[PDB]
Order: C-alpha cells, then sequence, then structure tokens
C-alpha cells in the first residue's frame, strides 16, 4: 500500500518520499503529464507505469510482504499480484537512491502544468 512504499523509500533511499518526492517534476506525485524532466522524474514515471500495469489487485490499498536479506529488499508472500506491487515500489526506491546525485529541488519542486504539456506526454 502507499504507506509501505513510503517505508521502502525511507529504508532504501534514507529520505521521506512525502517530503522529497510528492510534487517534483512532471510525474513525482499523483498522476502526471508531459516529459519526464530528469532521472528522478523518470523513476516516478516508471513507477506510475508499473502501477498502471498491475491487474488483479490494488497498489494503493493492498498490503504486501517483504524481508530484508543478502543486503536487499526481498518481495515475498504467496500472492503473485501483491508481489508485483512490491516489485514496483522496490524498483522506484532503488531508482531514487541511485539518482540522488542529480536531485534538484530548486529547479523541479512544484514545476507546474504548462511546463508539462499534455501533448508531450510520453506513453509507457
Ligand atoms: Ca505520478
Amino acid at each position: 500500500s502507499l504507506i509501505q512504499f513510503e517505508t521502502l523509500i525511507m529504508k532504501v533511499a534514507k529520505k521521506s518520499g512525502m517530503f522529497w518526492y510528492s510534487n517534483y517534476g512532471c510525474y513525482c506525485g499523483w498522476g502526471g503529464q508531459g516529459r519526464p524532466q530528469d532521472a528522478t522524474d523518470r523513476c516516478c514515471f516508471v513507477h506510475d507505469c508499473c502501477y498502471g500495469k498491475v491487474t488483479g489487485c490494488d497498489p494503493k490499498m493492498d498490503v504486501y510482504s517483504f524481508s530484508e536479506e543478502n543486503g536487499d529488499i526481498v518481495c515475498g508472500g504467496d500472492d503473485p499480484c501483491k508481489k508485483e506491487i512490491c516489485e514496483c515500489d522496490r524498483a522506484a526506491a532503488i531508482c531514487f537512491r541511485d539518482n540522488l546525485t542529480l536531485y534538484n529541488d530548486k529547479k523541479y519542486w512544484a514545476f507546474g502544468a504548462k511546463n508539462c504539456p499534455q501533448e508531450e506526454s510520453e506513453p509507457c
């Protein structure tokens, strides 16, 4: 569920998702339109696309299971649809971590919709 995604961003990237990734660029936040603006924004675009392709369960409310071992987040449980939500969230938390070199809140926080024209919307 979304609370577990916040948790994975805190564990993996050592940052709050609600503080640093809830209104950044065109896609980090609910929905999105336009071009991914930089690497962190493309991590958000891929996470949107990933949630968009989960069929069988609900990425917002279902609770998934995971363990930490061999130095990684390991998605588990007996339900394959809930394991795919977990995989979407794990991938995005790692992408954020790996792209901290480029993160630029000064330029991309609250970017604004004319900068994200609906005619430049990249398809998943
Ligand atoms: Ca989004």
